[PDB]
């Protein structure tokens, strides 16, 4: 069996900017008249843990990353064009 | 500037097993008088989209990683021991 070394499990799990799937929505909430393809992106974001409670993980860079999409109004046509989403390029645990 | 390309946003997007930082009380709601170091672990899970409102992405295969866990409890100390966790090794877009 392969089992995972606790400090690999520590550093793995550690705050630090991670791919994360995100729906286009949470990122464009006013733009529900459409429908996009793909619906989601792959984005890099803060995540995972600080193993103190006084701490949380925070981005301490962030940038913006474009991407192209498809844009479908319904029953009409298709366009695909480019879409800026917020990315974290730099994750710190800092106090609360 | 860099733009992430229609056809691979959508590819990178699509349903598949994604590493996803999963909080260890999560996984064992049982064992809230533990305290686990690190907090949270990271895990294949399906994630992304299916581009179809009548699809979900479900996992097609699942199996337990094991993982060294420092686990503390009043009266044991902390003391590493095993723990198991669920992971998708395999996903696909399914009716709902």
């Amino acid at each position: 069996m392969e089992v995972v070394k606790f400090m690999d499990v520590y550093q793995r799990s550690y705050c630090h900017p991670i791919e994360t799937l995100v729906d286009i929505f949470q990122e464009y909430p006013d733009e529900i008249e459409y429908i996009f393809k793909p619906s989601c992106v792959p984005l890099m974001r803060c995540g995972g843990c600080c193993n103190d409670e006084g701490l949380e993980c925070v981005p301490t860079e962030e940038s913006n990353i474009t991407m192209q999409i498809m844009r479908i109004k319904p029953h009409q046509g298709q366009h695909i064009g480019e879409m800026s989403f917020l990315q974290h390029n730099k994750c710190e645990c800092r106090p609360k």
